[PDB]
Parts: C-alpha cells; sequence; structure tokens
C-alpha cells in the first residue's frame, strides 16, 4: 500500500502520518509514504499553523506531535484523520475519515488503484461552523474531546449521535462523527489498494 498525501489547500499544511513521519507541504506539494503490510492502528492528518526549526522541532497549532515534524506519535486535536488498517479483516483494509479528534482541514481520503473506487470526503466548513463550544485555536473539536463524558466518548460500548456529533455527522455524512459511528462510516477496499489523502480537496 502506497499513500500519495497531496495538500490541495492555499495554505502550507504539515502533513502528519504514523507510520510515516511528515513533511511540510505548499500547495501543490505531495508526500509519499509506503506502510508496511499489515499496518494498522494508521493515520495520515494535515496539521496547520506550524513552526518547525532546522531540525525539525517546534509545534503546530492543530495536530501536533509532540513538536516534532517528523510524527512519530498521533496528534493534538483538533485534527481531521485518515484512519486505517490494512489487511484487518477478510483481506479487505479498513479505512475511514475520522472527526472523532475534531477537524482542522478537509479531507478526501481514497482509493487510486482500479481495484478500489469508493473514498471518503469531508469538505463542509466546519471550522466556519463550529458550535462556540466545540471551537479551538484552528480547528473545531470534537465533543468528547471538550466534555470528556461517556455520552461523547463511548467508553461503556454504548453512545449515539449526539447535537454536537450530529453537527459533524451532517457536514460530512460519510465520516465517524463519534467513536461508536461505525455503521455509515466504515470504508473498505481490497488489501493492496493505494491510496491518497488529499487536504482541502
Amino acid at each position: 500500500a502506497t499513500f500519495n498525501i497531496i495538500n490541495n489547500c492555499p495554505f502550507t499544511v504539515w502533513a502528519a502520518a504514523v507510520p510515516g513521519g511528515g513533511k511540510r507541504l505548499d500547495r501543490g506539494q505531495n508526500w509519499i509514504i509506503n506502510p508496511g503490510a499489515g499496518t494498522k492502528g494508521a493515520r495520515v492528518w494535515p496539521r496547520t499553523g506550524c513552526n518547525f526549526d532546522g531540525a525539525g522541532r517546534g509545534k503546530c497549532q492543530t495536530g501536533d506531535c509532540n513538536g516534532l515534524l517528523q510524527c512519530q506519535a498521533f496528534g493534538q486535536p483538533p485534527n481531521t484523520l485518515a484512519e486505517y488498517a490494512l489487511n484487518q479483516f477478510n483481506n479487505l483494509d479498513f479505512f475511514d475519515i475520522s472527526l472523532v479528534d475534531g477537524f482542522n482541514v478537509a479531507m478526501e481520503f481514497s482509493p487510486t488503484s482500479g481495484g478500489c473506487t469508493r473514498g471518503i470526503k469531508c469538505t463542509a466548513d466546519i471550522n466556519g461552523q463550529c458550535p462556540n463550544e466545540l471551537r479551538a485555536p484552528g480547528g473545531c473539536n470534537n465533543p468528547c474531546t471538550v466534555f470528556k463524558t461517556d455520552q461523547y466518548c463511548c467508553n461503556s460500548g454504548n453512545c449515539g449521535l449526539t447535537n454536537f456529533s450530529k453537527f459533524f455527522k451532517d457536514r460530512c455524512p460519510d465520516a465517524y462523527s463519534y467513536p461508536k459511528d461505525d455503521q455509515t462510516s466504515t470504508f473498505t477496499c481490497p488489501a493492496g489498494t493505494n491510496y491518497k489523502v488529499v487536504f482541502c480537496p
């Protein structure tokens, strides 16, 4: 599996991936990663508002991963997430866009190879429309992050759509809006598919 991570936003985005690291992308720049077979628990995300020194150490306003350009850890919300697990189940990759850790930048997460043709987008103006309760510098947090209750965070295994997850779900129906939003947010492709993650598609 190859992932082509493309910045189509009219501002610099510091792509991040675990596994993969990170890369500063001006508009139109891309970054190709090649996660190992069977990678799981993986993410790709955009970061905005970054200032890094020449060693790649500093801070991002959104999606910061322990202050590194080359991420080895997940990012600080809010950050729009491309999540994937290669060869997760019955020879299928399972992939999704998640807003469970908020939204910073619009995203497409789609297969590029001919064996899979259905992908995922989240392109609404979530930052502009974000509930004031959820706003954070550079983005729009999920209520689980903000309020940290079972109702939003699903630790008990029960939860559902809430007013604040519905904000996201109405706008990006194909993305996870809350942890257990599986039924309408789980995408699959045959193992061996290649993908793209596009910021501001």
